[PDB]
């Protein structure tokens, strides 16, 4: 949990946090509060995995785009400063933080992506980007290149895509029209294909990074960079004569840039937010403040109206609000983060040769229209993470005698025999039923780990590489081949090369089912599903507790159990226990139902297999249909932990 009495802080790590630390320490100096200011990696995406459960930050600071899903997710606690506090910054800035009505951040900044060029290797700047390519002959001949911005991003190759007609969503009467995405037009084609262009000629990267960019303008290898106000410090470090100017345009129109404005919001699960307004609307935002962190890294065209009108004067922060103006502010509307990962991907397939202009934007334009999924429920397990385990016998055993019961406590003893094993791991076993192993045979599992369980999965890879020294069936006679990714299904050695399946790769994924309206729900092991709570006040006993006739399955035991499993892993988590809405009516169909017996001498083996047919409306609510897709790869019903209750959306 978060601890009160002190302050936590979250900003980006190219932002000015030693200047936001010494604003800390003067907190610390005049209330006693200890200000730790921390700059995760990805910490964009990491905030909505620790808030969804109760942790995280007291503070958020990022770019305002990203808020409105925080908000949305109940993430962000409603900030109250008075009318005398709101006049001190400039109203616009207010608009950017403000979702359905309330406020949910203080602005700090307005962000916007400038040109910096090398005054000494480059004294007139292209006004155009069509100038680049001929540009760059003429440099490659000194040794040198004209251009090196990040790729990696698209916040730095959007001004370009924007320039000639690309657009997020459009706005009308008020609304943004999530249907109506404009990445994938005649002008977002253009400015992509001229993007690719480049590459293709040998004028960029497609591997250039924020890193390799950076260093190669500072240790004046490239004339032109395209970054913000918080790079100019590092610039001023390598003592390059640079100068801040207009974008290129491209076919006569300017380059577009998304503009941010830098923002600190306030955890909801903060036990310390009246401590959170008097840091930031006391020190923080205030000439001083502003002016500590500034020094350190700049923030460009602060909110803050009394220390703006001192920083307009610098010429590189008319240029920031030049390039600004000729841009547009973010919408924060919780479609944001979905737009960003389509136009992500959508650039790295071009520039990488993967995929066409055209195709890598039409999957943008479908990905970034997806319907969202903002479910507390979701937020707490997702990502996951999972790994396919091979294993070798060192002697002759026995495996599918206890019913890979002997796996499940082998595989919890490997990850420390922690508390709380079943609502973060779950042991999916290769359904072999009995064998017997020869030495040399191998032995393969699939693990699959829910958010809150790295430190488990770390545990589990060192003692699987110590083996068969770490154990002291299932005994010490494996040794580890090798653990494979199941999602990249190639082979890792560190939790860090694992891929995750996160929200948008499930929102991705429940849209196909969203489309495809009718589709089968096929169990791959059984499932032990309870019967309803007699209403007669009765409990049920014995064998007939459980689901095990086509007419004990319908759609709305189907759902309860499915929305029990999240419920419980969701108070597991916080200890919350949130009341169970139930799902809007669908056609659920029971094709095949049959009670397999699986005891030996225990019956916790035995569960019911199944075969559904499920239709669903067009207007299905995505965030349930996102739990039926989700429940595929954690399991439902009793002992799903040990495997058991596995499910697979497939094709009528
Ligand atoms: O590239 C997608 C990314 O763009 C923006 O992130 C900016 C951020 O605003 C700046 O403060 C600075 O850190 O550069 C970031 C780009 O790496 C959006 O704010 C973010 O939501 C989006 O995913």
């Amino acid at each position: 949990k978060i601890e009160e009495g002190k302050l936590v802080i979250w900003i980006n790590g190219d932002k000015g946090y030693n200047g936001l630390a010494e604003v800390g320490k003067k907190f610390e100096k005049d209330t006693g509060i200890k200000v730790t200011v921390e700059h995760p990696d990805k910490l964009e995406e990491k905030f909505p995995q620790v808030a969804a459960t109760g942790d995280g930050p007291d503070i958020i600071f990022w770019a305002h785009d990203r808020f409105g899903g925080y908000a949305q997710s109940g993430l962000l606690a409603e900030i109250t400063p008075d009318k005398a506090f709101q006049d001190k910054l400039y109203p616009f800035t207010w608009d950017a933080v403000r979702y359905n009505g309330k406020l949910i951040a203080y602005p700090i900044a307005v962000e916007a992506l400038s040109l910096i060029y090398n005054k000494d290797l480059l004294p007139n700047p292209p006004k155009t980007w069509e100038e680049i390519p001929a540009l760059d002959k003429e440099l490659k001949a000194k040794g040198k290149s004209a251009l090196m911005f990040n790729l990696q991003e698209p916040y730095f190759t959007w001004p370009l895509i924007a320039a000639d007609g690309g657009y997020a969503f459009k706005y009308e009467n008020g609304k943004y029209d999530i249907k109506d995405v404009g990445v994938d037009n005649a002008g977002a084609k253009a400015g992509l294909t001229f993007l690719v262009d480049l590459i293709k000629n040998k004028h960029m990267n497609a591997d250039t990074d924020y890193s390799i960019a950076e260093a190669a303008f500072n240790k004046g290898e490239t004339a032109m960079t395209i970054n913000g106000p918080w790079a100019w410090s590092n610039i001023d470090t390598s003592k390059v004569n640079y100068g801040v100017t207009v974008l290129p345009t491209f076919k006569g129109q300017p380059s577009k840039p998304f503009v941010g404005v830098l923002s600190a919001g306030i955890n909801a699960a903060s036990p310390n937010k009246e401590l959170a307004k008097e840091f930031l609307e006391n020190y923080l935002l205030t000439d001083e403040g502003l002016e500590a962190v500034n020094k350190d890294k700049p923030l460009g065209a602060v909110a803050l109206k009394s220390y703006e009108e001192e920083l307009a004067k610098d010429p590189r922060i008319a240029a920031t609000m030049e390039n600004a103006q000729k841009g547009e502010i973010m919408p924060n509307i919780p479609q944001m983060s979905a737009f960003w990962y389509a136009v992500r991907t959508a650039v790295i397939n071009a520039a990488s040769g993967r995929q066409t202009v055209d195709a890598a934007l039409a999957a943008a334009q479908t990905a970034a229209a997806a319907a969202m999924v903002n479910s507390p429920l979701i937020d707490a397990v997702l990502p996951l993470r999972s790994v396919v385990i091979t294993l070798r016998w060192l002697s002759p055993s026995k495996t599918g005698f206890l019913h890979h019961a002997g796996l499940h406590a082998w595989v919890r003893f490997l990850a420390g025999s922690p508390e709380q094993f079943s609502d973060f791991i779950v042991v999916e076993p290769i359904e072999n039923g009995h064998i017997s192993y020869q030495a040399g045979d191998g032995y393969r599992f699939r693990i699959t780990v829910l958010n809150g369980g790295e430190s488990l999965l770390d545990t589990l890879f060192s003692s699987l590489k110590r083996l068969p020294e770490s154990a002291a069936a299932f005994s010490d006679n494996l040794v580890l081949e090798k653990i494979e990714d199941t999602f990249e299904h190639h082979q890792v050695t560190q939790i860090e090369d694992l891929s995750v399946f996160d929200i948008n790769a499930l929102m991705l994924e429940t849209a196909v089912w969203s489309r495809q309206r009718r589709f089968k729900v096929a169990f791959n092991t059984p499932a032990r599903l309870v019967k309803p709570k007699p209403e007669d006040g009765t409990e049920l006993k014995g064998q007939n507790r459980y689901c095990r006739d086509k007419s004990d399955l319908n759609w709305q035991l189907f759902t309860h159990r499915l929305t029990d499993t999240f419920i419980n892993l969701f108070q597991s988590r916080t200890g919350e226990r949130l009341q169970r809405q139930n799902w809007p009516e669908a056609q659920l169909h029971a094709g095949l139902a049959v009670w397999l017996n699986n005891s030996y001498t225990v019956k916790d083996a035995s569960g019911m297999l199944a075969q559904m047919q499920i239709e669903i409306d067009d207007d299905f609510p995505a965030d349930l249909l996102a739990l039926l897709v989700l429940g595929q790869y954690i399991g439902m019903g009793q002992n799903r932990a040990f495997g058991m209750g596995q499910y697979q959306l497939q094709d009528a």
